[PDB]
């Protein structure tokens, strides 16, 4: 019933074309929204770090420990930088890649809807035109034949007593002649059909196969954008990402309790210089 | 100038204020951790909304076959990365914030007024150890004045004597007193100078000992803090987590699985020329 081969069902193939352009928008929007997220995460890391740096040194912490604590903001900065890069990449590489591909692939007609869709609809319409026509011709004939066959059954039931009369057998005559004429036309229409079906199928097939090629360029491309995105999202394939954590561990393992204690001593404790009491002659001078 | 030396009276107060500072620092660390946890949570949350959103528009859109799966797979990464930022959030709050919170609670005990019991204990250790030296320090300043002043006066009497060009005897006995006064007060000033010198070593020993108790208390806080900074570091470190890499390994595997020709073959039987057809035949009665 809903077979591609029944009149008009090619439309489902045509509509895939249109769809193809929406899916590009879809994917571009998607990538955009993802970038907005990577960026917000990034920007909030930046804020937090700035703030903590200011707080930390505007506060009482001193020494190597101050530095280790400080070291944590430095990962916040480095990790913020990484997300910004991701955002930048999606936007300047991915979005652009899809935008560029789409505008070269789908050409807008000033009427509206795409030149490519139109081209495909026309081609199918053309391929199916003669064929759709015989179809209408055949059914008419099949029906005429069936009608004739019915009338004859009737005349026959009619002969099977009682009231010159000769007009009745002259009806069963006219009806066997109708069956014949009618059967003949039905058969010839059937024949032209069988004669034009190999060509109908070659024509549909060429159009179909062009549309398949066109969706193939799209799908193969899509698969490629998808890997690109995955490559841009994956911090784990960026050698930098482990550096940020090694560098922090170091800054932290580098802190020394006993180094700081001893600084304090010389800076605010017993380690500081003293002018011990000495005698003073009275000169007022 | 050693006006600020810790060895001057009252100047131990910098070591005392350091105790109070540690509590405050503990608070700062907790505030810092929480705020970072909140950034982790938000990025996670934003990822799950995104994944929800696009999971749905993908389902309802015209994208089908193995490509819909590959595109869809990206929503799974958003979700799993999201789940990983939530573990970072929870480790920070439930292990790290909690660990500092506890330690603080067992180290600083608020008193009724209330300062911290640990501060008061040091204020008093210092008071106690500085008591004799503080005393001897005001015996000296006094002794010194009594001397300076008595010299100043001697010059004065001598001066009237010069300015004199009976009672002239009441003016040279007036130098005679002022000479005895310079003697007696210099003896005092000198005997005190000797005491402070002599008892300087025990002033220092006392002080150095209270200060050592302070150092040890700070040491405990410093060693705690480094253990903590390391804890924060492990919890933040997705760059060396198994599951992080794995989400991208799975993502790549899903994307690579997608196969254009297959999708196309599918489309062809399903909606194309490969679909089943009932071609016209001769039809009876
Ligand atoms: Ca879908």
């Amino acid at each position: 019933t809903d077979s591609f081969w029944e009149v008009g069902n090619y439309k489902r193939t045509v509509k895939r074309i249109d769809d193809g352009h929406r899916l590009c928008n879809d994917l571009m929007n998607c990538v955009q929204e993802r970038a907005k997220i990577e960026k917000a995460y990034g920007q909030q890391l930046t804020d937090w770090a700035k703030r903590w740096r200011q707080l930390i040194e505007k506060g009482p912490q001193y020494g190597s420990l101050e530095r280790a604590w400080g070291a944590i903001m430095t990962e916040a900065d480095k990790v913020s930088e990484l997300h910004q890069e991701v955002k930048n990449n999606l936007l300047n590489e991915d979005l652009e890649k899809v935008k560029n591909w789409q505008k070269d692939a789908y050409h807008k007609q000033i009427m509206g809807g795409f030149k490519e869709t139109k081209e495909a609809e026309d081609g199918f319409r053309k391929a199916q035109k003669p064929w759709a026509k015989k179809m209408k011709e055949l059914e008419a004939a099949k029906k005429a034949y069936h009608l004739a066959c019915k009338e004859e059954k009737l005349a026959m039931t009619r002969e099977m007593t009682e009231v010159p009369q000769k007009k009745l057998q002259d009806k069963v005559d006219k009806c066997k002649q109708d069956v014949q004429k009618t059967q003949e036309k039905y058969e010839k229409v059937l024949e032209d059909v069988g004669k034009t079906t190999p060509q109908y199928m070659e024509n549909m097939e060429q159009v179909f196969e062009q549309c398949q090629q066109f969706e193939e360029k799209r799908l193969v491309f899509l698969k490629e954008v998808l890997l690109d995105i995955k490559r841009h999202l994956n911090l784990a394939e960026n050698s930098s990402y482990i550096h940020v954590y090694r560098e922090l561990e170091q800054a932290i393992r580098g802190a020394d309790a006993q180094e700081d204690l001893r600084w304090f001593r010389s800076t605010s404790g017993p380690g500081m210089p003293m002018n011990w009491p000495q005698f003073e002659e009275w000169n007022p001078d």
